[PDB]
DNA sequence: CGCTGAATGACAGCCGCG
DNA sequence: GCGGCTGTCATTCA
């Protein structure tokens, strides 16, 4: 087989990796690499090498990588560019695998762990590891087998062994319901003591060391606490037995409200599979408790439990383990839906980076580009530092608050990446500047157009047009890729119907499956000899098809991933190519996009429409816009359309028969003013949205940028079996509303875009007479916690001290001296709360810890006190109000008109 | 930790007012 | 009392 690296570390003047052999064995070498950089050399000296902009360079190939260091120490003190790749692990990488790295993942060591650790006096520091490890679950990719730590014995308690055939019966009977897929997977190993259990299991770890290391929060706790608790009792030397290289390093991480720290496991990386999630699950949750996640992804959560984890292991030392053998497998599960991991290791040999680097975009890129312009003897740039400056983004416009019942709205296709080619943005093809006019005097074509030799952005850039740019080459290369890829797909979906006779016409001639590529479809070679194929091998060859349907995925979605991170690199000042001008060029470029083109749609409709100045885009924001499509329905009469589905196709067709070809004739345009090298400027219709025909529904509203509601039918061509309310801004979108409430605001709209004002009346009148009888904790409310310790004075509100904040200590106060009660803490949420007044508690409202129901020492009067009036204000109709002013309806009868006026 | 702007709205305070 | 700002704090579209 081809080899491959599994890690790479820099350590002194050598590489340590670790790494997968010709034959499938895994090795670790340590190498006295030679680094290689760059320096500008007199033109008069023929050679090889030139930096991107064409000036020739001289290659200077160090003793060690001090020296490579120390010389750019040195050049950058003399006021001289040092070319070239000074992460020299990527070099050392991109020298070692210059070739189409194919891994073979079943060879890579994927480890997944969580460990328990008993402790009565709250949550268990991981840089202090007071207290004993007493369970430790490890699963392994390469054994396919969960391997379990007991403590039997230990300051906090003595208990017997975990029973596994408990484990496997049913709740009902006393079980603990362990799956039976892994209940002959675990390998239960029991321990008298925790210096024992902790030697053995930094043996197993020795015999089996991980190279791809995740879990859940396995990086901010179990990593640190094992280090911890183990260096603390053996010593670091012991500890340090944790690394392949016996090399660790803290790393001490600090954000915008303080700092903790992480273990660096020289030789391993660490895939910690929440911020895995965080990063590629695209979408916001209230909680990312891996309970909460994991509900929401599989429809069952970490098994349940009596009393409070800490006292757990001694009441229940049989769930206990369950529990930890649950939450291990729980992530595998998860995984086993986004594939997060396989997802990683795919992005990360492709650029030929360390995995764990995957989590940055700057080095994943920066890491592409490197292995391109290598190939081509080219010298990377020097990264340079530059000031933090900000500059603009996308132009959103200002939505005049309105109900709007008929809406089309269309999409530019990969904006960003799309401009950098059109307009050729890279750092060496800048080709000077322009003076500049109003931007919107270019939106209207009636400023002197820029130049009629470069390709232009409004801004004032110029660009080469003849030299293709480094940026853009790439990105093209990426683009590419994907249709490539994402076309192997659409084979092996064709290939899936040819081999879909399992049962239509299985010959009994028994034979062996064929080699034929299914990224190529089938023509006469293979096609041919589909008929005589047993009925056996017809299954065993669909299993090598779909195999591949998957395959395309992978890769097409990861470069998707890629040609979106690119603008963030390339705006961010850490980035080898960034520069201020192009980043700007780029999004000046866009905001004239946009609102070009929303005068063309203007013109466009006003003509067809035999109207005047009509306003037909009602709202743009970024890539997209959205057309007001009354005026157009109405010419052909509303009491013409069959129903529903008529008038949605009749909008279907105008857009793609009418609309689409002015656009594109618009944009067209754009690209000839600007002089640009390559248009590329495609829209596409996206929704088509409306109220049902023959109803009282307003179809949509905006309430401003960014904020409003649609009920579309068919999307991107995709026509609903019942209409998809889209909701943008509005608070049921909101992580921090309520859930009662939630629902409400969800149907409240739903009724006022389908059924109309009577039905939104008659629904919120209802959910008032019976608010109160609604479950209390179906109320509160969602927020993150900073600065906690900054508005408390003794405990108490301080200067600019937030509503929350507030209630969580007249909370402690309500239960002062207890750790007998739920115990609140930080960097989490609390359920809110107000209080009414001439309450026994404290203040107005009062919070407390998430995920629990008040202790029985104060909920009693809690609720008796609680102000469901304030509750149902503040957090259901201030909102509502807000809903249905903008779309003009009345959420309560007799209503006053003039309330609407501001005088 | 990790990549960028553009914009909501909930609360806290100030100011200004016969 | 209460608009009319202003600046924090949180979250979400692009």
């Amino acid at each position: 087989m081809k080899e491959f690296y599994l890690t790479v570390e820099q350590i002194g003047d050598s590489i340590f990796e670790r790494y997968i052999d010709s034959n499938g064995r895994e090795r670790t070498r340590e190498v006295e690499y030679k680094p290689s950089l760059f320096a500008h050399c007199p033109e008069s000296q023929a050679t090889k090498y030139f930096d991107i902009y064409g000036k020739p360079c001289t290659r200077k190939l160090f003793a060690n990588m001090r020296d490579a260091s120390q010389w750019i120490k040195r050049m950058e003190d003399i006021g001289l560019e040092a070319l070239g790749m000074d992460d020299f692990k990527l070099a050392y990488l991109s020298d070692t695998y210059n070739y189409e790295i194919k891994y073979d993942h079943t060879k890579i060591r994927v480890a997944n762990f969580d460990i328990e650790v008993t402790s009565p006096d709250g949550f268990p520091e991981p840089s202090q590891a007071k207290h004993p490890i007493d369970a430790i679950t490890h699963y392994d990719s390469i054994d396919d087998r969960f391997y379990v730590f007991d403590l039997l014995n230990s300051p906090y308690g003595n208990v017997e062994e975990w029973s596994i055939e408990i484990a496997a019966k049913l709740q009902e009977q006393g079980g603990d319901e362990v799956p039976s897929e892994i209940i002959d997977k675990i390998i239960y190993m029991p321990f008298d003591n925790e210096k024992e259990l902790l030697m053995e299991y930094l043996n197993f770890w020795q015999q089996k060391t991980p190279v791809i290391l995740t879990g859940w929060n396995v990086e901010s706790f179990a990593i640190p606490y094992v280090y911890n608790r183990i260096k603390n009792i053996f010593g670091e030397s012991t500890a340090k037995r944790l690394s392949p290289h016996r090399k660790t390093r803290v790393k001490v991480i600090e954000n915008m409200y303080g700092s903790r720290e992480i273990i660096t496991l020289f030789g391993i990386s660490v895939l910690d599979y929440i911020d895995l999630y965080k990063k590629f699950s695209f979408t916001n949750q209230p909680s990312y408790s891996l309970d909460y996640i994991s509900e929401f992804e599989l429809n069952v959560g970490k098994l349940k439990y009596d009393g409070p984890i800490s006292k757990l292991r001694e009441s229940n030392h049989q769930r206990y383990i369950s529990y930890n053998i649950i939450a291990v497998y729980r992530v595998l599960q998860i995984d086993a839906k986004r594939q997060f991991i396989n997802l990683s290791l795919d992005m990360g040999y492709y650029a030929k980076i360390q995995i764990q680097s995957v989590f940055s975009p700057i080095k994943t890129w920066d890491a592409i580009i490197f292995n391109s312009l290598k190939e081509q003897n080219k010298v990377i740039p020097q990264g340079r530092s530059h000031p933090v400056q900000p500059y603009p983004g996308a132009f959103v416009k200002e939505p005049i608050p309105n109900r709007y019942k008929y809406v089309m709205s269309f999409d530019l296709t990969s904006l960003y990446p799309s401009i950098i080619r059109q307009v050729n943005i890279s750092p060496e093809t800048i080709a000077g500047t322009f003076k500049v006019a109003p931007l919107h005097d270019y939106i209207n074509a009636v400023a002197e157009r820029p130049s009629d030799v470069y390709s232009c952005s409004p801004n004032g850039m110029m660009y080469y047009k003849d030299r293709d740019g480094v940026v853009p080459t790439e990105i093209t290369k990426v683009f590419n890729q994907r249709k490539e890829h994402k076309g192997y797909m659409l084979a092996a979906q064709r290939n899936g119907e040819i081999i879909k006779e399992a049962l239509h016409n299985p010959n009994l001639s028994v034979d062996e499956p064929l080699d034929v590529d299914y990224r190529f479809d089938f023509s006469d070679e293979i096609k041919e000899k589909i008929k005589k194929l047993s009925a056996k091998s017809l299954n065993e060859m669909l299993f090598r098809a779909q195999r591949t349907e998957v395959a395309g995925m992978t890769a097409q979605i990861n470069r998707k991933l890629l040609i979106n991170s690119l603008y963030g690199a390339l705006g961010n000042v850490w980035f080898r190519y960034y520069d201020l001008r192009n980043a700007t060029a780029i999004t000046t470029f866009g905001q004239m996009a946009l609102q070009w083109i929303e005068r063309k749609v203007n013109e466009y409709l006003n003509e067809v429409c035999g109207t005047e100045g009509e306003a037909f885009v009602l709202y743009g924001d970024t890539d997209s816009i959205y057309v007001s499509a009354d005026k157009i329905i109405d010419k052909v009469g509303e009491s013409k359309f069959r129903d529903t589905n008529h008038w949605v196709d009749f909008l279907d067709k105008f857009a793609r028969e009418r609309m689409e070809p002015a656009i594109d004739r618009g944009f067209r345009e754009m690209c000839e003013y600007m002089n640009n090298k390559q248009h590329l400027m495609f829209m596409d219709r996206e929704a088509i949205a409306g109220p049902p025909l023959g109803s009282k529904g307003i179809g949509g509203f905006w309430t401003g940028k960014k904020r409003y509601a649609l009920n579309v039918w068919d999307m991107e061509g995709t026509r609903y079996a019942e209409p998809k309310l889209k909701i943008m801004g509005l608070e049921t979108q909101k992580s921090s509303t309520p859930k009662a409430v939630q629902k409400a605001l969800k149907e409240c709209i739903r009724r006022m875009l389908q059924e109309g004002e009577e039905s939104l009346q008659e629904y919120f009148k209802e959910f008032e007479k019976e608010f109160r009888q609604l479950n209390y904790i179906s109320i509160a409310s969602v927020s993150s916690a900073n600065n906690i310790a900054k508005y408390d004075v003794g405990g108490f509100p301080g200067p600019k001290c937030p509503f929350h904040i507030r209630g969580i200590l007249t909370y402690n106060r309500a239960i002062k001296g207890n750790i007998d009660a739920p115990q609140v803490v930080e960097g989490e949420k609390v359920y809110v709360l107000p209080l009414r007044e001439g309450n026994p508690f404290g203040d107005k409202c009062i919070a407390w810890p998430s995920g629990t129901e008040i202790t029985d020492l104060i909920k009693d009067d809690v609720l008796h006190w609680m102000d469901y009036t304030v509750l149902l204000e503040k957090t259901f109709i201030k909102p509502l109000e807000g809903f249905t002013s903008a779309a003009k309806l009345d959420y309560e009868k007799k209503a006053s008109l003039f309330d609407m006026f501001d005088f």
